[PDB]
DNA sequence: GGTACTCAGCA
DNA sequence: TGCTGAGTACCAT
């Protein structure tokens, strides 16, 4: 049960219920969210914890502080200091209780100096969390003060995490973990405001990640101007410039041989400009009474179903309507840069908020009996999708054995099952120039004594086996 | 058992 | 540049 992965389904399980919770149109989904994940004893450390924790790396992006708490990585949706409490002194004899774990500096406390190898933390208290956002009365050694202060006294290490501010349209703050730093010393002095501070000074400590700070081109758009965003491919592995879209076309919709039916178009709802009420929609009672996505950063899929029944030509709602989603057109500036032996693959340059769709798997749908690398199989097999020779950038997305992507069979223009439409979302929230990948499910020893294929996921859970 | 405290996150 | 928010952490006016 390795703890990467535990970690992810831990998130992924916060971001069900904080979806579910957005939809429900509740206040605070991300509070609300993580007071489900208490509920349900689904939260990863319960229990606090000195040190690193195990799937949590240096470098680590949270993308709330309802994730750290979801995943009891700092267990207050609010406090910048997280601390044993007395309740531990009998666990910890050796040391003085309360104890520093976690603090997070967000620029909020004006007496905080960030020079990132070395910090100068102000601790908590007086501060006014509205208004200014200032120093209003005197900080005692009270609270987080004392935890800090006995975390300098006993060589007791803290986390830190920084609250960065975004570009990305639908993250406007990210919350990175930078490591372990120690106290190395602390002292009370009059703050900007004129009101006592207490001040800790933290040095980063060693042996972990530094921390840096936050062309080789070969054509400019893979897309033929086709996509709403350009898709840039770049080789740095080789000056060996050939192009990815050699020999190969890219189509925005799909291509159908004369070999393959055309099942009849659904019938459709007959709501208009938006299916809101899931009364009054057909295609709402299509997918159980409720809507398969919410309306959260130009939609986002609330959790895999077997098939999810979209609006389709026939609705008498518009392109918008939040139950078209997989259908609006590319919202990521992505890449497609040359891996070292992976061939091309995909990544991101700006962030993709778990349950937005990344993008339909297009070509051409042969017929199975019909059928060398690029094939897709619908099942969800009768029929399949050659992007051999055209269709888009879904066909440069690789295999991983931990991936970030899923597969969605998505179901608009008819109610035929064998003929839906393959639509990758992501499965977790992913952060900037990391690789969007998915996983194949190959059944092993299925291609044809016998014959395999290496994997290079770098997953720790490699199968080393793609088939 | 009750409540003061708190470096978010909203439009 | 409003203002609610929920789960401690500690104590029982
Ligand atoms: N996890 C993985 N490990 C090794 N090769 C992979 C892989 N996933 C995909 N590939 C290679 O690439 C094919 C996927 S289609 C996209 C990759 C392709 N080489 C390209 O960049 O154009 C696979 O059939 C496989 O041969
Ligand atoms: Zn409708
Ligand atoms: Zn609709
Ligand atoms: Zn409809
Ligand atoms: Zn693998």
């Amino acid at each position: 049960l390795e703890p990467h992965l535990k970690v992810t389904k831990c998130l992924r399980l916060f971001n069900k219920q904080y979806l579910l919770c957005v939809q429900a149109k509740l206040s605070r989904p991300d509070l609300k969210g993580v007071t489900e994940m208490i509920k349900a004893k689904a939260i990863l450390y319960p229990r606090k914890i000195i040190g690193d924790l195990p799937g949590i790396d240096v470098g680590h992006r949270f993308f709330s502080r309802a994730e750290m708490c979801a995943v009891g990585f700092h267990n207050h949706w609010l406090n910048g200091i997280d601390y044993m409490s007395m309740e531990y002194e009998k666990e910890y004899s050796n040391y003085k209780l309360p104890l520093a774990v976690s603090i997070v500096m967000s620029g909020q406390y004006e007496d905080d100096l960030d020079n990132a190898d070395t910090v100068t933390y102000t601790g908590q208290g007086g501060h006014n969390l509205t208004g200014n956002k200032r120093q209003i009365k005197d900080q005692l050694l009270e609270r987080g003060n004392l935890a800090l202060k006995h975390c300098c006294e006993y060589n007791v290490p803290v986390r830190v995490t920084r609250g960065h501010n975004c570009k990305s349209s639908y993250t406007k703050r990210v919350y990175t973990y930078d490591g372990l730093y120690k106290v190395e010393k602390f002292w009370a002095q009059k703050g900007v405001s004129g009101f006592t501070v207490y001040k800790y000074r933290l040095k980063r400590l060693e042996g972990q990640p530094e921390l840096t700070t936050d062309e080789g081109l070969v054509c400019e758009d893979i897309s033929g101007g086709l996509e709403f965003k350009g898709i840039p491919a770049t080789n740095r592995v080789d000056d060996s410039p050939v192009s990815p879209t050699s020999g190969f076309t890219y189509i925005k919709s799909l291509i159908i041989e004369p070999n393959v039916i055309i099942p009849k178009s659904s019938t459709g709802c007959n709501c208009r400009g938006s299916c809101t009420d899931s009364k009054k929609c057909a295609c709402a009672k299509l997918n159980g009474g409720n809507f398969p996505y919410v309306d959260l950063n130009d939609g986002r899929l609330i959790e895999s179903r077997d098939v999810v029944f979209e609006c389709g030509p026939h609705c008498g709602c518009g392109p918008k309507c939040v139950n078209r989603t997989s259908q609006k057109r590319l919202r990521f500036n992505l890449e497609v840069f040359r891996s070292a032996k992976k061939g091309w693959a995909v990544r991101s340059w700006e962030y993709i908020p778990a349950g937005s769709p990344v993008c339909e798997y297009i070509g051409v749908v042969r017929r199975t009996a019909d059928v060398n690398e690029y094939i897709f199989e619908i099942d969800c097999p009768e029929f399949c999708i050659d992007a051999g020779s055209t269709g888009n950038f879904a066909r440069f997305i690789n295999h991983s054995c931990e991936p970030n992507l899923f597969v969605q069979c998505v179901l608009s223009s008819h109610q035929d099952i064998r003929l839906a439409r393959v639509v990758l979302f992501a499965a977790d929230n992913i952060s900037p120039m990391q690789e969007l990948t998915y996983d194949y499910g190959y059944a092993l020893d299925s291609v044809h004594k016998v014959k395999q294929l290496a994997c290079y996921c770098g997953a720790l859970n490699c199968r080393k086996r793609l088939y």
